[PDB]
């Protein structure tokens, strides 16, 4: 269970993969956002299992629940590991999503649920009608998400033991905003934000833009 | 005559979707492509609807950082098409950056759409989210939001249309679904009316024995 899952933030089909041929598939998973996957495709995620590679597919899916879920069935038939919707969204519109990949069985995609994005401080928050501090509209939405029946959340490294305290152990905690030490204390490391709960961390550029980035994998999972 | 009516194809099949498409004039209607026949077929598959000669409203309905969301516009501006969306609930900046990035493409830029309040959320709905204000005041602050940013327009009810006319100006595009061919349900007369600039049309067309007829008799009566 690689616990590290490698941002693919890449504009050109080549340099992303001359950057997965340096990897070994079982030192860690992959993922797909709106970037690549508007830019590439299915076809893209297909080379990256063709290579062994696991991929979280992160296109925050948000809308009515007809369509989300559809969307999430899609994601299914790709055979992604991992696929995330908007906890905005609503509960009917996560829930028929969660619904929907019931006959995929076992193998069947994570089915996480994004909160509140970290570009959001009170002044955003306010501008789209929330008047709620960030951090309880967060658990409002997290609650909402395992309330819908989902398996996890996108959360920070800050946020992280609150949802783990108050949701548990089983409901998964995915986390992007990490480096490894060296590189402000202000922002956690590998190793604490695994110790304050999350289950997966979402890391880019410190291994996209390295020299040799398998070495910076291998220095991350065995400080882990 | 500008064609009105946009089509949404919400196919699980690319055979089926393109064999509609077949039957079909670009001068008669656009097309939309959602988050289902995207995340199945891709860009690829607009390519194939450009080539056909249709403008395509590409439904992906972005929301993330505002970097990310602005990459990802820049992406449908690379793939040509002629309307992208996001949802307004991104914020003023994630907004804003969307569409600052389309700025090199100059008048080749798509039309950048806002996303408000969908149309699943009832008052209960939005409670569950954190949001306590009417939804038809809540439309109104992301709209307005919308046009703050730099936009285009928003994706809107057409119960909805001529009030956000009234506030936003004539300039400020509407993009309305749940449209019925002819009494709750407005008719497409009655929502162009209204305020609605195009009409987004699923099923009575995608499901029709006669497209053309269906569209000529919805064209014809505006
Ligand atoms: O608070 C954050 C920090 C990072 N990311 C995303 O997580 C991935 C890893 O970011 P980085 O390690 O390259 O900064 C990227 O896709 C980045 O956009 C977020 O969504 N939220
Ligand atoms: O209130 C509505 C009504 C319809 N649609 C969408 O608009 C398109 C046309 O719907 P229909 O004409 O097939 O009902 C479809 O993609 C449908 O999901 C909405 O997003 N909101």
């Amino acid at each position: 269970d690689p616990k590290v899952i490698v941002a693919l933030d890449y504009d050109n089909l080549a340099d992303a993969l001359a950057f997965v041929d340096k990897i070994d598939p079982s030192t860690c998973r992959l993922k797909v956002g709106k970037e690549m996957f508007t830019l590439f495709g299915p076809d893209f995620v297909r080379e990256l299992h063709k290579r062994g590679f696991s991929v979280f597919l992160d296109l925050k899916f948000h809308d009515i629940p007809n369509t989300c879920s559809k969307a999430v069935k899609a994601a299914a038939e790709l055979g992604v590991w991992m696929v995330n919707v908007h906890a905005s969204g609503g509960e009917r519109m996560m829930a028929a999503s969660r619904e929907i990949l019931e006959p995929y069985g076992k193998e069947r995609p994570l089915l996480i649920g994004v909160t509140v994005l970290t570009s959001m401080e009170s002044a955003d928050l306010q501008g789209i009608g929330i008047l709620s501090a960030p951090q309880d509209h967060v658990l409002r939405l997290a609650t909402l998400t395992k309330n819908a029946g989902l398996d996890g959340v996108v959360c920070s490294a800050q946020e992280a033991s609150l949802l783990k305290q108050h949701l548990g152990r089983e409901f998964k905690l995915v986390t992007p905003g990490i480096r490894p030490a060296g590189s402000q204390r202000r922002i956690m490391t590998p190793a604490q934000a695994i110790a304050s709960g999350s289950d997966y961390l979402v890391i880019g550029r410190p291994i996209t833009q390295a020299a040799h980035p398998e070495v910076v994998l291998e220095e991350i999972n065995s400080s882990l």
